């Protein structure tokens, strides 16, 4: 009943299915990770189980942590990245787009599946269903979850969406960190800086392949870290940049300024830079 | 230190100062209403003491409420004006924005001030603080506050302003439904629909006068109604309709639509048309 092909209640297939229509393709699993000790434990072992089967790879993408990240990833068995280790013939930026650019060189999956590593609690069977359409479907290269926080998504990007690509108006979760798609799209496409990451690969997709190359999954609730409003406000601000950058919209390369007192101004980084296809790279 | 001139600390006239002041120029103080009984008599008074005082004129516009609050804002002694009799000529549109609009035609004041009827216990002092810089300083024509909820101000609003009009990303609360300015600029100004009548004013003021012609004044802390985030959302919507049309940028008139379970659809209303300056209907 959507334009866009959304599997409501939770999806059909099983592992077994899924990992005989594979048919000689194979799977990364991509966890980034900025300071997640208290977290990404459970998302590993959600996961590992997949490997060897449905999975042929796992990696955490570590972008720069600095606490106990990568000794307990290790200890949970997963294969720990730096941005460095990735694509060392290429200094590092920050943000959490140049991590997931950088994935695609340290894995070798013609499908790439993205999780967040701040879930808490994540269920076994998300890469499963996100894998689900792709597998199994004709056309399908991107498949976004959705999920029952929420503040930028609600606020900024589907009102931003409506705003300027409505066609995309009936995707649920523009911003969900959980996500798969082929390397060939993923290659392919220009990858936004910071947060501007996820809305970007939105955009271009559907600008690239319509509605048809795109589905959306239900992977029930999703909890998360909640962060405080400053970064959400900087987070919301590089949203902006990328939406505005792919709609053809000069963005001013500004930083969004807050104040909190005779006062403290603070200036937040934003990026109107995109790293380009990671073919280019070859 | 900012390109707008700010008031910090608790500005130091006096209601007898800014009352010489005045030199013969009149204020009204306008309480726009849709359905807030429960705080509208104290916001009425806080403010009615300065009635044939400094303030020459003060109303409630009702905005088509359909609770008790236009019996207990003559119980607090004021003069209620509905959408209708404030300009009976023309058929009512729903939103703030045409409510602020016809306020104009219901008030005469040189100088007109705008506060927020859902405001819990709002400071007496909040009209003198706001009439401040258009009193005694030269070349003030709009006056907005900033206070110490505000996720469509610090998510939808600041980054957005950061983005295309980079000049305003000093202004701490551009959406603040406290604020004031004089007669000539306001009925020379065309008002956006519903809730981007802020944004709207704002982002023409500018355009039309420079930061010169713009103060902020600090009133403190602000309390007000929590809203739910569908509303917020939708609120949402239009602030960015009526900033992209402002800055040349075409928006696609699509109102947000929201989901939430085999499901249950809904869609906001969204307007992409402006009432014309009120000069206009003389
Ligand atoms: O520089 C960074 C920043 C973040 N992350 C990781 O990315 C994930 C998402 O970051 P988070 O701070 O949790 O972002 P959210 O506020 O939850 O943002 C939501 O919306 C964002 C905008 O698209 C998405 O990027 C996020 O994945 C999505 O979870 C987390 O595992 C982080 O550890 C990095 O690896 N490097
Ligand atoms: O159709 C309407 C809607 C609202 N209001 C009044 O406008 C004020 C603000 O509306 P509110 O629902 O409280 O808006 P907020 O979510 O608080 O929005 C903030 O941000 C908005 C966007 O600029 C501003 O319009 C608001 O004034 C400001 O308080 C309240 O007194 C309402 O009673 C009307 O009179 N008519
Ligand atoms: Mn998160
Ligand atoms: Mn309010």
């Amino acid at each position: 009943a959507l334009p866009l092909d959304t599997t409501w209640h939770r999806p059909g297939w099983t592992i077994g299915e899924l990992e005989a229509a594979k048919a000689g393709r194979t799977i990364s699993v991509v966890l980034p990770a900025l300071n997640e000790e208290a977290t990404i434990e459970s998302v590993i072992d959600s996961i590992s189980p997949l490997v060897d089967g449905l999975v042929d790879e796992l990696i955490v993408l570590d972008s720069g942590s600095t606490d106990d990240t990568e000794i307990r990833a290790i200890a949970s068995g997963a294969r720990v990245v730096s941005r460095e280790q990735a694509l060392p013939e290429v200094p590092v930026r920050p943000g959490k787009g140049e991590a997931l650019w950088r994935s695609l060189a340290a894995t070798s999956g013609d499908i790439v599946v993205f999780i967040d590593s701040d879930l808490i609690n994540p269920h076994p069977l998300f890469v499963p269903w996100l894998v689900g359409p792709l597998l199994t479907g004709e056309g399908i290269q991107l498949v976004k979850s959705f999920y029952r926080g929420g503040r930028v998504t609600e606020l900024v990007a589907r009102p931003l969406l409506a705003a300027l690509r409505p066609e995309l108006g009936c995707v649920l979760q523009p911003l969900s960190g959980e996500y798969a798609a082929s390397r060939e799209l993923l290659t392919s496409l220009p990858f936004a800086p910071g947060y501007g990451v996820e809305i970007g690969l939105l955009i271009d997709t559907f600008d690239r392949l319509g509605l048809d190359a795109i589905a959306q999954v239900n992977l029930g609730v999703r909890a998360h870290r909640n962060r405080p409003l400053d970064e959400l406000g900087a987070m919301s601000r590089q949203v902006i940049a990328t939406l505005l950058s792919r709609c053809g919209i000069p963005d001013s390369g500004v930083g969004l300024t807050q104040f909190l007192p005779d006062y403290t101004r603070h200036t937040w980084p934003v990026s109107l830079v995109d790293r380009p296809p990671m073919k280019v790279m070859r």
